[PDB]
């Protein structure tokens, strides 16, 4: 029979070698690079065509290595198909190398979520230190194309052990730079924000542990998640219902609901400060870090307390998660003077790497932080930061009290008040609007942002404002929340927010006139008042004093704006709802837990509740 | 060591019993079933769960059986896990069964692009109609909760495997329900066009035809595909550079770019007709069907002749390609009354189906044809249709002649007179506003209801029209091309267009304002003229009578509107470029081979240019 | 199934709510201008049209009633049929024998929007169509009692002039009731996503309770 015609065998090529590849601007080499306890690990080069003697940029993920490298798969031009992100070490002749780790994707060995580093937690002889370590050591032996020197980088896991690796790095790391990294998961990163559980991890649970590989999304009853993780009841209710119950990181974490040793063993902030690295560091993280807000700034400020002799500098631009690795000229309605991301990647990001990765590059002095004025719009270079703090400082911080008929003050209220607001748990306040699902990652990644006049219209938040300003109030560091709030349950959370109120009228952009936008906020589960690792119930009807740190700002409060400071007790359906009832375990919260109560926010006397503002000149 | 604070082992789950399982209102059965040559077909089966004496509604597909019946990953219902399309058949209590086809994804086997049928292109002792019927043999056999009755339904490649299923049925099938089917390559469905080859076939090739499973695009190295099919060249030059030139189906379309023994072997709507099948036929298309436009209405229509004896009504509502499977209330711009797509599947398409698989259903009378009609916006029933055509129909066809003034009138011009345009192949015209990639899907889906305004402009294109009209013009059947057209070349490419110019102004809606809509247009490759199987030099400057069936209408020209007629000899980069130059293989075309030349179209007298219009009362 | 006003305009779609094809286009072709002819343009066709015309926003298509409504508290061939509430925040049509209340803090401080926040009364565009906005926020409300039946087994038909029989108490000397019947669609709906769990109000209003007894004398 002629072929050309009949067809008898299948029209699947047996072998392919398309030309596609020679008309490449790049080489791509894939290697399983085998780590010390014999378990190889898969790695991507991405080697741009010839290259003599290119610095490395690494970067491990437990998100598919292969793809991470393939933005357009197999793209014509390097450019395409590394992230958008990369287009300055693109631009400047790096090679890439993307990493799968350790039990993830195309990597062998097991999986274990955040692998705590050798120690208590972690027995073995291998870790994400190690590994990393490996690797490195691997790299410099195995790419001719390269001069020798790595350089670490990547954002959230990807950047989690960028930080894992500079608890003991290899010679050839000459420098780091941490992008929102996954630091201390319970203190407020991913899995908890101050005690109070993130519902949205179940969702990765069985999306990065159902198989080494991809897995999928917990299928869903309803459409809204607020009205799925109600139904259900507790966080725990939602986890055995999705079956999670039989995944082993799930059970780890719902066995330590408290700062215990568990999450101790973790903290990378601490860890990292007690080995006191040497190798230069870039902590970035956003302004409005909806992942992981507590990771960078907490680490790069840890070993500045350490007194590291190395470049240690922190930039925070005003970004979502991950955001500074895409384009930052815009985040939810705010906009930014530009492309603040690219801004930073090619004028500070590049240039710092190019120094320990390129031997004859200029050498740059970075201040101790650079961050993004939100309120100026333009960059900030503090050579020393924070001037303002609570102690060690240059300066202290300005207090900015509540006041009677729901106003706020810098001058301390002598008068004593109080304010309620009924906190019922069978209506939770949503985080934002409704409907959201947690897969609604286009409603999830911009939602520090949005307008706060939703919450505020409701009888369960209490509301702050200070008059409409005739001066403008300047902020420069980490605002603490001085709350003295009382419940009459046993149990309680506490949202503070701080808000800049925009002018009643925008005419410029209509949009905007009275927009809400809070630049600081966050939640603090009222057990661990006293202890984060000994949860206490809270006295019936009792005032207690709560103190902790809110997002660091870099804001200014502009003549027709407002300061304004918002007061809740619930934040679904991202934060599981507090049974205001003292519960050992609130993963295992039954119906009947969860009880309704009346929250009164003392303002103004001894016990008067404020936001202790880092104003600067 | 404590397990619940240490992991040594891996964090993913060795098996998983996931709960949500329970909470599913159907069930999900993954079979391999063996064909009559021992090969095994994957096949996923959806049983409503607690189903007793269910119907199953089979669609055979190389489009991943397991993810087509998974719209919704593990979905809690299955609403929602099925497609779109199955609506109907869901609420019915249907059971499902997806397969994939012999050679891809999970089946066994090897794949042969559009496996020809069993005769002298296929000698082997099965094809996708012998792998149906061993298919719904065992169906009928070991699916306890189906009643032995099955009906047959797909769209596009998944219709394809419906018609070759209708060449010899096992006696279980009930009913089939063609959609949108794969019938005819080269006269017009989706390689060729009248000989015009479509460049969009690449793509398909290696994504379809890599690898078993899933494979990939070919990597562009401009983003406009205007761009990147004109700078290779000759589509075959294209093909060349993808790497294409390795694919055995590839190569065997290569070898015949003519209409002969190789694609007449294929011709479904003519096999099956010589076949005189029994089983009840409910053909369907989109009037603007981008992608098997051939298909149903020529297969449907070859049965009638051949007094097929059996239901065979053919469906036709304002779909794109495949769109009778999702919502049809709209089109690009234009908007129709309602879900259309819904409207048949609800009122006809399951009732049909419902009377050969569901015993003791009422039983429906379908006439020959349900059109939509796109003028008054309402459904058509045509008992008998269509009842205008060339031959054997009640009456014939009125023709619209081509006159002076770039006119079209319904009284013969008896002036002679010719209308010229220069076609320059280094200026293709673009089939829709540049630029465009065919990964733009967005774009694709619509692009037969794109203004044709931008073409008007052209120096390339001759436009014609009617006065506005004062009485509506009514048109139900086929209109037909009698073209008199002379170019100076040897080769040439006929487009000609059927469009219904909107009111010059549209108050309601005023983007409609002279919008120039294409009710129906083709394109025709001129050195097929004489015959499809042997391509013949045109003579230069010799007025050539070519005479081809447009897409089918079923409109209405209401007062306001004009009638156009348009035409081209391009539609880039859908198309490709005739080198108005005879080459042996159009395919090989080499950069010299393309030649500017002058085409003419003649109008009134003895050759009046005209579209034989089927107009109706 | 259209906004204010909008008989005179284009009837394909409300909000997010979609309908089968221009049903106000529909009218002013169907009913309307027929009409008009017979009494205006002499020798034309005669129309009979029935007592009412309304188009039925679930099964999404035009109802021709020759004596409507059917049913009604008074006179009518049928009477009402009492949707009871009931407690668990439910709805049965099985009188609860057993006595119950639910309550709600109505804090004037911190009032129900109608539609959510920002509107001024300027926003046409808001204003149009605010009567099918999604009633999921109002729920989310501590200030909002809400009630609901089970996912419905078999359909629920209603045609006429819904009256609430309202049995609630105020702390305070005054009070607006707020009484809102919604279609909460399915829970989840895969060919539009957005529109799973959706609470879509079909009738709504306010009383103000202080006209209980007489709406002359309060
Ligand atoms: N009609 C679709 C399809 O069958 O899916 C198609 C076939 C071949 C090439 C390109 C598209």
């Amino acid at each position: 029979h002629d072929p050309l015609s009949v067809q008898t065998g299948s029209d699947i090529p047996a072998s392919v070698h398309m030309p596609t590849d020679q008309q490449r601007d790049y080489i791509k080499r894939e290697v399983m690079v085998p780590m010390r306890d014999g378990v190889k690990l898969y790695t991507v080069i991405v080697i741009p065509k010839n290259a003599r003697n290119a610095p490395i940029l690494l970067t491990r993920t437990p998100y598919n290595a292969k793809g991470r490298a393939n933005r357009v798969p197999n793209a014509l031009t390097m450019r395409e198909v590394l992230p958008q992100g990369d287009d300055v070490f693109v631009e400047g002749g790096y090679i890439r190398v993307f990493q799968d780790i350790r039990g993830k994707y195309g990597s062998q060995g097991d999986y274990v979520m955040t692998r705590p580093p050798h120690g208590p937690l972690n027995p073995t002889k291998t870790d994400e230190t190690t590994d990393a370590w490996d690797t490195v050591d691997w790299l410099v032996h195995n790419v001719p194309e390269s001069n020798g020197r790595v350089g670490m980088t990547g954002s959230s896991y990807e950047g989690f052990t960028v930080v894992m690796a500079l608890l003991d790095p290899h010679p050839a790391l000459k420098v780091a730079a941490p992008e929102s990294p996954m630091v201390d998961g319970w203190m407020g990163d991913d899995w908890f924000h101050y005690g109070a559980f993130r519902q949205g991890a179940f969702d990765y649970f069985v999306s990065q542990m159902t198989a080494r590989g991809g897995g999928n999304d917990i299928p869903r009853r309803d459409a809204d998640d607020y009205t799925n993780f109600l139904k259900a009841g507790s966080a725990g209710s939602f986890a055995t219902q999705a079956g999670l119950d039989q995944y082993p990181f799930w059970q780890r974490m719902h066995a330590h609901p408290a700062y215990d040793a568990f999450w101790q063993g973790q903290a990378l902030d601490k860890i990292l400060a007690q080995r006191k690295p040497t190798v230069p560091m870039l902590w970035e993280q956003g302004l409005w870090d909806q992942e992981d807000m507590w990771g960078a700034i907490h680490a790069w400020q840890a070993l500045k307390d350490a007194d590291v002799k190395a470049p240690n500098t922190l930039v925070m631009g005003p970004w979502r998660h991950s955001g500074v690795n895409y384009n930052g000229s815009t985040l939810g309605p705010l906009e930014f003077e530009g492309d603040t991301a690219h801004q930073y990647r090619r004028d500070v990001f590049r240039p710092f790497f190019d120094e320990y990765l390129k031997p004859g590059s200029a050498s740059v002095h970075l201040p101790d932080a650079i961050i993004y004025n939100t309120g100026d719009q333009k960059w900030d270079y503090y050579r020393s930061w924070p001037s303002v703090c609570e102690s060690n400082c240059t300066g202290g911080l300005t207090p900015l009290y509540l006041a009677d008929g729901h106003g706020l003050s810098f001058t301390h209220p002598a008068a004593d008040g109080a304010d309620s607001y009924v906190s019922d748990p069978a209506h939770p306040v949503p985080f934002i609007s409704r409907p959201f699902a947690f897969a609604q990652s286009s409603r999830w990644k911009p939602w520090l942002v949005q307008d706060q006049r939703e919450a505020e219209s409701r009888p369960d938040v209490v509301t702050y404002e200070t008059e409409v300003l005739d001066e403008p109030v300047r902020v420069s560091g980490v605002p603490v929340a001085d709350l003295f709030a009382a419940t009459s349950g046993t149990d309680s959370d506490w949202v503070v927010k701080l808000i800049d109120v925009q002018p009643a009228m925008t005419p410029d952009d209509p949009k905007m006139g009275g927009y809400e936008l809070p630049v600081s906020m966050d939640i603090f589960r009222g057990r661990y008042r006293k202890d984060f690792a000994k949860p206490e119930a809270l006295q019936p009807d009792a005032t207690l004093h709560y103190h902790f740190t809110l997002p660091a700002v870099n804001h200014v409060f502009a003549k027709g704006h407002r300061i304004m400071v918002q007061i809740q007790s619930s934040w679904f359906p991202l934060y599981d709802r507090n049974p205001q009832k003292f519960v050992p375990n609130i993963f295992d919260a039954k119906p009947a837990d969860y009880t309704v109560a009346t929250q009164s926010i003392h303002h103004g006397g001894k016990e008067a509740t404020s936001i202790l503002l880092p104003v600067v000149k």
